[PDB]
This record gives structure tokens, C-alpha cells and sequence, in this order.
DNA sequence: GGCACTGATCGGGCCC
DNA sequence: TACGCCCTGATCAGTGCC
């Protein structure tokens, strides 16, 4: 198998950069406001030159701003990213056999037959993609060339931004022997740090710790993982995904636990879940997150599905009881998920 | 015990 | 310190049932 994994460089906010180029070149962040304040909200990306003042995603704006004063920061527009991924996607798609949108930001590719299995070919035509990306959308992307997914993404993360990595079969094996934990897609770090101390220091060192002490730290499924990863018997096909659940979730204006006060926000929260979900859901949550950024959530599945109309009703409910189950914080945040969804 | 099903938690930008 | 919006599957806990 040939995979190419590709992955759009600092996306949001390289986005912003392509709509508005005098943000080149000099900081840019690109920040979620949640209307509290005026700064209020989150780092959700940054270009590098804002990466090299030490403005990290996930950050809170103020916090960047603290660091990166002169930044230029720009509120989240994601229908816009949503529609350059869409049209990048589109143009990848006549490229592959078959691809995988992982999601907005990044996609698999299996060109094994396109590249009749020279992978050298592979490279090749991983070259002409990016060119042909950075021609038409103006975009730079990092690519992975890899036998399988979990490689191409490890050599493209490790080759960010504008970069092509590539694993030749020929240096597999030679990539696993020396291959750290933390650098696996899928180990986290509450995971990472155990195996890391713990003994498992890199990959090679499962395959000679008796399964079932790792079993026990990872779980089956991450163990069987890593082990099949290790053994160089992961093979994980290229395959089309489906989405399994929308939310959609809003800061309050100010904390509180009163119902009446949250409830026309839950609702409108249900109505662009609804008015976005591609399908009817069976099952849906309420998500309230509390003062102190607590995530509370309270669920229903039916035998059926859920009309929009009946969706308050259950979602009222259910947000009761979140706050018969907490009685003493606020919430700050509330949220609605739609999830099995039938088609 | 073990099936079938519901339901809560979780991590990080996606993955098993 | 500071603090958004959004999405998976695994895993474990509970219930009812044969
Ligand atoms: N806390 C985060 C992290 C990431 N993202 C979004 C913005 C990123 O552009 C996109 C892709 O994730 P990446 O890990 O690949 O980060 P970059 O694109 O910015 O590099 O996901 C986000 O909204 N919030
Ligand atoms: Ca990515
Ligand atoms: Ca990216």
C-alpha cells in the first residue's frame, strides 16, 4: 500500500493570510471570542511567525496577548476554512484511488494503484499535489509518504509546515526500532508518560513486555494498537468516513443556574444542530460546561428518532437534571449533541 | 455468566 | 491566572433478562 497524508499548514490561520496578505510575514492569530469580554475566548491557531513569540493553540487570547502584544488577532470565521478544505479535499480526491477525510484539516490518500505501486512515483506525485494546491488555493500543506496511514501522518508531523516527509519501505523497520511513544498518533499523555516511565520507553519496547501488564495500562484496543504497530502489521485501509454526531455549543452572557435564563440558548443551540445535521438523531445530550470549565453531560437515546420540535422538550429535561446532579456551580458554557443519527 | 442495551467519562484539534 | 467550539470510540458501570 502507498498512502499520502496530507495536512494544511497552520491552517485558520493561513486562510486568513490567503484573504488578507498584508497579514503575511508578521504575526497573525486567529482566536475564538466568546462575547464575555472583549477579549474573552481562544487561541484556535497562529502562523509561525506569532508560534515563534510563543502564542500556542489552545491558549487563551489575553494570554497571547501578553506574550505577542503586536500580534494581529482575528476572530474564527470557520464556514470560510470550511469551504477552502472542501474545495482542496475536492481537488485531492481526482489524485486518489480512494481518500479518507480524517476532517477539515487533513485527509489520506491510497495512490497505490494511481502510482502502480512504485511508491518513488508516489513521492513524486505527492510533489505534484502540493504544487498543485499551492497553484491553485495558494495554500501550503505538509505531506507524509508512508506504507500505511499512522507512518504518513508521524513523517508529516514531523516535517510541519510546508514539508514531504517520506518512509520508504525500505527504512520501515529502521523508522520503528527507533521510534518514541509520545510520537505515536493516539497515545496521550496521561497514556504517554506511564509506558514512557513505566518501562516502554519506545515502540520496540512492547514487543518484549509481557502483554498483559500492557494491557492493563493501554486497554485492549490501544495494546493491539501498538503491538500490530510495532510488529509492522498495521495495515489500516484507506476509508471514506461518515460523520456520527453534530453539536453545537455557545457561551451564556454571564453564569447561572436558572433553566429559564439558559434555555432559549439551549434552543437555539438545538436549532443549528438541527439545521446542519444530515439526518434524524436517536440519542441527544446536553453538555453544560461550569465555572470553573467542569463539562457536565446528561444524555437520551430513544428507539426512535428525534424531531427538532420534541429535541427541546427531552433537551429541557435533561439540562434539569444536570443541575439536580451538580445543585451548586454555575454554567458558563451550554451545549447540545446530536448522535446516532439515521440517514 | 453473558447478552443486549443505555449511559457517563474522556483528549485534544485526531487517534484507539 | 487568564479560557472556544467541536468531534471518535473505547471502556466501564448499571439494568433486565435467559
Ligand atoms: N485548540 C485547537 C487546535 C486546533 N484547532 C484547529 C485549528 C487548526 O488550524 C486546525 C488544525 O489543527 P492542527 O493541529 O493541525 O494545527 P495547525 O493547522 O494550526 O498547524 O484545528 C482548533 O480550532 N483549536
Ligand atoms: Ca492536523
Ligand atoms: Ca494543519
Amino acid at each position: 500500500m502507498i498512502v499520502i497524508f496530507v495536512d494544511f499548514d497552520y491552517f485558520f490561520a493561513q486562510v486568513e493570510e490567503v484573504l488578507n496578505p498584508q497579514y503575511k510575514g508578521k504575526p497573525l492569530v486567529v482566536c475564538v471570542y466568546s462575547g464575555r469580554t472583549k477579549t474573552s475566548g481562544a487561541v484556535a491557531t497562529a502562523n509561525y511567525e506569532a508560534r515563534k513569540l510563543g502564542v500556542k493553540a489552545g491558549m487563551p487570547i489575553i494570554k497571547a496577548m501578553q506574550i505577542a502584544p503586536s500580534a494581529i488577532y482575528v476572530p474564527m470565521r470557520k464556514p470560510i476554512y470550511e469551504a477552502f478544505s472542501n474545495r482542496i479535499m475536492n481537488l485531492l480526491n481526482k489524485h486518489a484511488d480512494k481518500i479518507e477525510v480524517a476532517s477539515i484539516d487533513e485527509a489520506y490518500l491510497d495512490v497505490t494503484n494511481k502510482v502502480e505501486g512504485n511508491f518513488e512515483n508516489g513521492i513524486e506525485l505527492a510533489r505534484k499535489i502540493k504544487q498543485e494546491i499551492l497553484e491553485k488555493e495558494k495554500i501550503t500543506v505538509t505531506v507524509g509518504v508512508a506504507p500505511n496511514k499512522i507512518l504518513a501522518k508521524i513523517i508529516a508531523d514531523k516535517s510541519k509546515p510546508n514539508g514531504l516527509g517520506v518512509i520508504r519501505p525500505t527504512e520501515v523497520q529502521d523508522f520503528l526500532n527507533e521510534l518514541d511513544i509520545d510520537e505515536i498518533p493516539g497515545i496521550g499523555s496521561v497514556l504517554a508518560r506511564r509506558l514512557n516511565e513505566l518501562g516502554i520507553q519506545k515502540l520496540r519496547d512492547i514487543l518484549s513486555k509481557n502483554y498483559n501488564e500492557l494491557e492493563k495500562i493501554t486497554g485492549k484496543a490501544k495494546a493491539l494498537y501498538l503491538l500490530k504497530l510495532a510488529q509492522d502489521e498495521y495495515n489500516e485501509p484507506i476509508r471514506t468516513r461518515v460523520r456520527k454526531s453534530i453539536g453545537r455549543y455557545l457561551t451564556l452572557p454571564y453564569n447561572t443556574r436558572d433553566v429559564k435564563v439558559i434555555l432559549p440558548y439551549l434552543k437555539k443551540a438545538i436549532n443549528e444542530a438541527y439545521n446542519k445535521v444530515n439526518g434524524i438523531p436517536m440519542r441527544i445530550t446536553v453538555i453544560a460546561i461550569m465555572e470553573d470549565l467542569d463539562i457536565l453531560s446528561k444524555g437520551k437515546k430513544f428507539k426512535h428518532g428525534i424531531s427538532i420540535d420534541n429535541a427541546y422538550k427531552v433537551a429541557e429535561d435533561l439540562l434539569r437534571e444536570l443541575l439536580v446532579r451538580d445543585k451548586r456551580r454555575n454554567v458558563r458554557r451550554i451545549g447540545v449533541k446530536l448522535d446516532n443519527i439515521i440517514i
